[PDB]
């Protein structure tokens, strides 16, 4: 029969060429294994999740669910402390997926000696969920199936919003900032920029970014650390999203500086329970979205009710 053409990947570290569809697939960093799994491929090895589950388990629920539905088993790399090059070698992969990753040039070179690497396009950790699918699925020789995975995922998002008309209308057009605010040390906090997939995902849910975000937008990173003394700059946000717990909101409202911020003052804050599957899903994968989007929308919806 007719064999597939060769695959040319243009990424941040140059170019990667595959001559056939890889049968043995390794993935690293975050989420890339879910792209392979959503395409019906069980990886010969992938990185332990360093967020959302105990280190003992190391695998997120939607990821584990798909694996068992494929009658496969989870082969985890012991790489919570950093890339485990030997473990990757032992898996004998034909390709290494890293479309969403923070690997360095040094990392890429070592990995490429093991197997062809699908790296990110621009800067570390600056890959949006659609682009993550595009990169990873192309490297698997499943570019066409990848475009259909994107289509079906976009459809799942849209249908879920349609299931909750009140929430959809409530959050539509609301100005949002995804942040990391620690109620313990409120002297400074993080704001994730539009280059970050967990911020971009919010625009898929119907929300928009305030114009103040542009000031913090840059080529540097996916997140910007700003002082609490500059908190007035984000008064144009209707709703603020941050990781935290059941004591976070009240602590922020009682903060002398942060408590003056409109969204915080109004209670228009979506607190995502830190180190839970829900929290981990905020940087979306095709598997995570289907698993958590309804719970996510309920938090966002409740926060946007307090928005003026
Ligand atoms: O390796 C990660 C772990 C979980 C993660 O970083 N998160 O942001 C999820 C919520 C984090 C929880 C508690 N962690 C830490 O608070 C520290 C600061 C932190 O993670 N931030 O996002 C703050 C801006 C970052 C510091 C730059 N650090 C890096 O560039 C690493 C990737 C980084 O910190 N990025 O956020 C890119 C993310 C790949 C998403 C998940 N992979
Ligand atoms: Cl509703
Ligand atoms: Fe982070």
């Amino acid at each position: 029969g007719h064999a597939p053409d060769k695959i040319v990947l243009d990424h941040a570290f140059g170019q990667t060429i595959l001559d056939k569809k890889p049968e043995r697939v390794a993935t690293i960093a975050w989420g890339n294994h879910d792209v392979a799994l959503a395409l019906g491929i069980v990886p010969v090895g992938f990185s332990k999740a360093n967020y959302g589950v105990s280190a003992d388990k190391g695998v997120l629920p939607w990821t584990e669910e798909k694996i068992k539905e494929l009658n496969g088993k989870a082969n985890l790399f012991d790489d919570l402390d950093g890339l485990n090059f030997e473990a990757i070698s032992n898996s004998k992969p034909d390709v290494i997926l890293a479309g969403y990753s923070g690997i360095t040039k040094e990392d890429y070179d070592t990995l490429s000696k093991i197997a062809p690497v699908a790296a990110y396009k621009s800067k570390p950790w600056q890959t949006l969920w659609r682009d993550m699918i595009k990169i990873d699925s192309k490297a698997l020789g499943m570019e066409k199936e990848g475009d259909e995975l994107i289509k079906n995922t976009e459809a799942r998002i849209s249908k879920e919003l349609e299931k909750h008309p009140e929430i959809k209308g409530k959050i539509k057009g609301k100005k949002v900032l995804f942040t990391m605010i620690n109620a313990a040390d409120t002297s400074k906090f993080w704001i994730y920029t539009s280059k970050d997939p967990r911020a971009n995902y919010l625009t898929d849910l119907g929300l928009v970014f305030p114009e103040s975000l542009k000031e913090f937008e840059s080529e540097d990173s996916f997140a910007k650390e700003i002082s609490a003394e500059e908190a007035n700059k984000i008064n144009d946000a209707d709703v603020i999203i941050t990781y935290g717990d059941d004591k976070t909101l009240e602590a922020l409202q009682k903060d002398p500086l942060l408590g003056k911020i409109n969204a915080i003052k109004n209670g228009a804050v979506a607190v995502i329970p830190d180190n839970t599957p829900l929290a981990a899903s905020c940087t979306p994968t095709p598997l995570s979205i289907n698993y958590t989007i309804e719970e996510y929308l309920n938090l966002l919806g409740n926060a946007c009710k307090n928005a003026k």
